C-alpha cells in the first residue's frame, strides 16, 4: 500500500515547501469516507522530523456537520521524490503520491496505492475547463478510469 501503483510517474524533483498550505479537492474517486462531502480541503505543514502534517476537512450537507481527519505523511525515499506513506484511516489509504504538478505548484494529480484512488486538487476552489482536460489526459495515459471522477461541490461550481 506504501508503494505507488505499478507504472505511474511520481514527481521526481519535488520541493515540499512549495506544496504547503491549502489545496481544494476538485475531483475524487469516491469511497466511504469522502461520499457526499462538499468544500473538501487538505492543509499541509512541514514537521521537524521531515514529515508533513495533513489536515483533511469536508462538509456533509445532509446532517450539516464538518468531518475532519489529522494525519502525518512521510517520504518513503528521498524528499525530492513525491511518494509518501500515510496512515490507513478515513481518506488516507496508506500511500500518497503526486503524479503530476505544474511548475507553479497550483494544480496536482494525486493517487493512492492503486488505480481505485485518484484526486485532482487546486490552490483555487475552481479550475479552468482546460486544466481539467490536461489533468484527465494524464490520468487516462497512466491507466486510471476518468469516468470514476466525482466533481466536488466548491464555491463557484
Amino acid at each position: 500500500s506504501s508503494t505507488p501503483p505499478r507504472g505511474v510517474t511520481v514527481v521526481n524533483n519535488f520541493d515540499c515547501k512549495r506544496y504547503l498550505g491549502t489545496w481544494y479537492e476538485i475531483a475524487r474517486f469516491d469511497h466511504r469516507a469522502e461520499r457526499g462531502l462538499e468544500k473538501v480541503t487538505a492543509t499541509y505543514s512541514l514537521r521537524d522530523d521531515g514529515g508533513l502534517n495533513v489536515i483533511f476537512k469536508g462538509y456533509n450537507p445532509d446532517r450539516g456537520m464538518w468531518q475532519q481527519y489529522v494525519g502525518k505523511a512521510y517520504f518513503t525515499g528521498a524528499p525530492t521524490r513525491a511518494a509518501l506513506k500515510v496512515a490507513f484511516f478515513g481518506p488516507f489509504y496508506g500511500g500518497y503520491n503526486v503524479i503530476a504538478l505544474d511548475r507553479e505548484y497550483r494544480h496536482a494529480l494525486v493517487c493512492g496505492p492503486d488505480r481505485d484512488y485518484l484526486w485532482i486538487n487546486s490552490r483555487t476552489p475552481t479550475i479552468s475547463d482546460e486544466v481539467k482536460q490536461e489533468m484527465l489526459a494524464v490520468a487516462t495515459r497512466e491507466g486510471f478510469d476518468v469516468s470514476k471522477f466525482i466533481w466536488v461541490q466548491q464555491p463557484g461550481s
